[PDB]
């Protein structure tokens, strides 16, 4: 079994789409991620998985904090932006939550403090304790089988 | 910030739906989970998150293996079954992959050997190296905001 078969399989697990944001000495950094998960209720924990070659990795290692911005159906362009897939950057509207930069109009905003780091092969798991949450009732951007998708209404 | 607000926020992250299966001395055990994630390409790693009160936790601890069965759109009843939501268990059709019981007609089947265990609050993360994969081109069962859903076609 090859890399292609593995990736194809992994893409059969449908997800939402997030942008992970953090702040390092004034500068806001973001990265598109769907490797995100709810972890624990007591205490309130979440986890994101970041590739070893992602610039975001060292950013979070330093800041020890991140926010997860769950993207609405209307935010596909943001997903592409923070995935490095547009030739031209976009001017993103940021607001603030729990001392973290968050994306305006996100489906949901979840601010976290890093409480654990676990290397796992290719990637590092950043376990975050949630300090602040903001929610809206928007429909979600989905990702499945290598494509963007929507919920059936 | 309540428990309710946290759970509501977590539900804002849409996912596919899996059944985690394992075998322990003849007996097949299954558990519905959406806290699943692709972790690493080299080596090929995956992760599932199991609640400390789940019977499945000790099952995996002992067998040191699990399969992830991604559920198709037609398998909502299976999801409810393995979530302890049916009064009487249905008779599930199992087949075999990499020495693990897997669910027939699943959207995808991914067999794993446990290579790490990480407690994280409420839950334990079982990191699994993938040995075998089977994929189909079915549409996925989705879970979002506490309800089952489908992709827009
Ligand atoms: C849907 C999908 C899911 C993905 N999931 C994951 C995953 O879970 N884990 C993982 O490691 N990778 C994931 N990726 C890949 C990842 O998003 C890209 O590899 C990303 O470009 C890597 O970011 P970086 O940290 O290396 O920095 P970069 O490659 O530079 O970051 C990407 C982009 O973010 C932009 N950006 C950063 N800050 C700002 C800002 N302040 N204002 C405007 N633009 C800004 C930059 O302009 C850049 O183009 C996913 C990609 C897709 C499309
Ligand atoms: C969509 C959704 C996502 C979920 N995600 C997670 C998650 O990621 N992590 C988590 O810990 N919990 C999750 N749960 C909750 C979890 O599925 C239930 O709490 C589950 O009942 C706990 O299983 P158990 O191991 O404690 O054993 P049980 O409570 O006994 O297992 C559940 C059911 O599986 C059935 N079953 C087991 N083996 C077989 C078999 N061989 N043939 C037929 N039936 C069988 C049993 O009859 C039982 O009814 C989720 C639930 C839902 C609905």
């Amino acid at each position: 079994m090859d890399d292609r078969l593995f990736r194809n399989a992994m893409g059969k697990f449908a997800t939402g789409v997030t942008v992970i944001t953090t702040e390092l000495n004034g500068a806001v950094h973001g990265m598109t991620a769907n490797a995100f998960m709810s972890v624990s209720l007591n205490p309130k924990l979440v986890l994101v998985s970041i590739g070893e070659k992602a610039k975001m990795l060292e950013k979070i290692q330093q800041s020890k904090k991140y926010a997860v911005n769950i993207l609405s159906q209307d935010q596909k362009v943001l997903s592409m932006n923070f995935a490095g897939q547009l030739e031209k950057p976009v001017d993103v509207q940021f607001e603030e939550l729990g001392g973290l930069p968050v994306i305006k109009d996100a489906l949901a905003q979840i601010s976290c403090q890093v409480v654990n780091e676990v290397q796992a092969g290719d990637h590092t798991l950043f376990i975050g304790e949630v300090t602040d949450i903001k929610i809206t009732e928007q429909d979600p951007l989905l990702f499945f089988s290598g494509k963007y998708h929507q919920l059936a209404q």
